[PDB]
């Protein structure tokens, strides 16, 4: 696993209001992360960033989204 941004319906990155908060973070977790929090270094803004994701969940690509 590595850490990144979580991809969401369809190829999008997922914003995060609550950036001192386990927003992220849990949602992060809810694909199997270890952790998460708000990345505001974002190439896209501010994106949902995970800790310890599994190859098995999608990321953040330079794509096209829903």
């Amino acid at each position: 696993a590595r850490d990144a941004y979580i991809a969401k319906p369809h190829n999008c990155v997922y914003e995060c209001y609550n950036p001192k908060g386990s927003y992220c973070n849990d949602l992060c977790t809810e694909n199997g992360a270890e952790s998460g929090y708000c990345q505001i270094l974002g190439k896209y803004g501010n994106a949902c960033w995970c800790i310890q994701l599994p190859d098995n969940v999608p990321i953040r690509i330079p794509g096209k989204c829903h």
